[PDB]
């Protein structure tokens, strides 16, 4: 996409969970299940505001524990998250280090979703004792997402991806150039 970001409506991803998504990089939180997506897919860098991932909805499915490869299941449920946040390259090399010259993370995944624990998404997705998974994602209509957006936290906050057709398309728009 514009800026060299890798923004595809379906693919393979790794998955983690994080705490504190009340002030996310898109500039609006949301009451439903939400996630951060890795910088290369988010469409912006730290401090540059919302990228074109902002507010898009994705169905996530975990099917492998890379830390416990002998574990055959059960995994969690497929959940639908709204992207509100950025998992930046800086400080997240294992999972969010995808760059245009090296587009997979240390688990070979081209995308990563960091699922917010606060609003319940990770409890539906991660079996107890299994904090990181790999699997698949598919962008879906936000008709499939339960919840309401929070208010703007600053000028330029954007979740307009929630009404956009699936990638390839433009809503909030990408900022700057993808990390190389
Ligand atoms: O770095 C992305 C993401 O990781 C989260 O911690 C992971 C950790 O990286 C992984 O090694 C462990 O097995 O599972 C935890 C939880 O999923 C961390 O909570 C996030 O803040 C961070 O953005």
């Amino acid at each position: 996409a514009t800026g060299g970001y890798v923004q595809q409506a379906t693919g393979q991803a790794s998955f983690t969970m994080y705490s504190g998504c009340g002030s996310p990089a898109c500039g609006k939180a949301a009451s439903g299940f939400t996630a951060a997506i890795n910088q290369l897919a988010f469409g912006s860098a730290p401090g540059l505001g919302a990228g074109d991932a902002c507010g898009r909805c994705f169905a996530l499915t975990g099917n492998h524990d890379p830390y416990s490869p002998n574990y055959t299941g059960p995994f969690g449920q497929t959940i639908v998250v709204k992207v509100t946040d950025l998992c930046p390259v800086q400080g997240n090399q294992e999972f969010c280090g995808q760059t245009t010259s090296n587009p997979t993370n240390q688990h070979g995944m081209p995308f990563h979703f960091d699922i917010c624990e606060d609003t319940g998404g990770s409890a539906k997705f991660f079996p107890s004792g299994h904090g990181a998974l790999t699997g698949t994602f598919t962008e879906v209509s936000c008709s499939q997402w339960s919840g309401s957006d929070g208010g703007q936290l600053w000028n330029g906050a954007c979740l307009s991806g929630e009404t956009a057709p699936n990638w390839p398309s433009t809503a909030c728009g990408n900022k700057g150039t993808a990390p190389s």
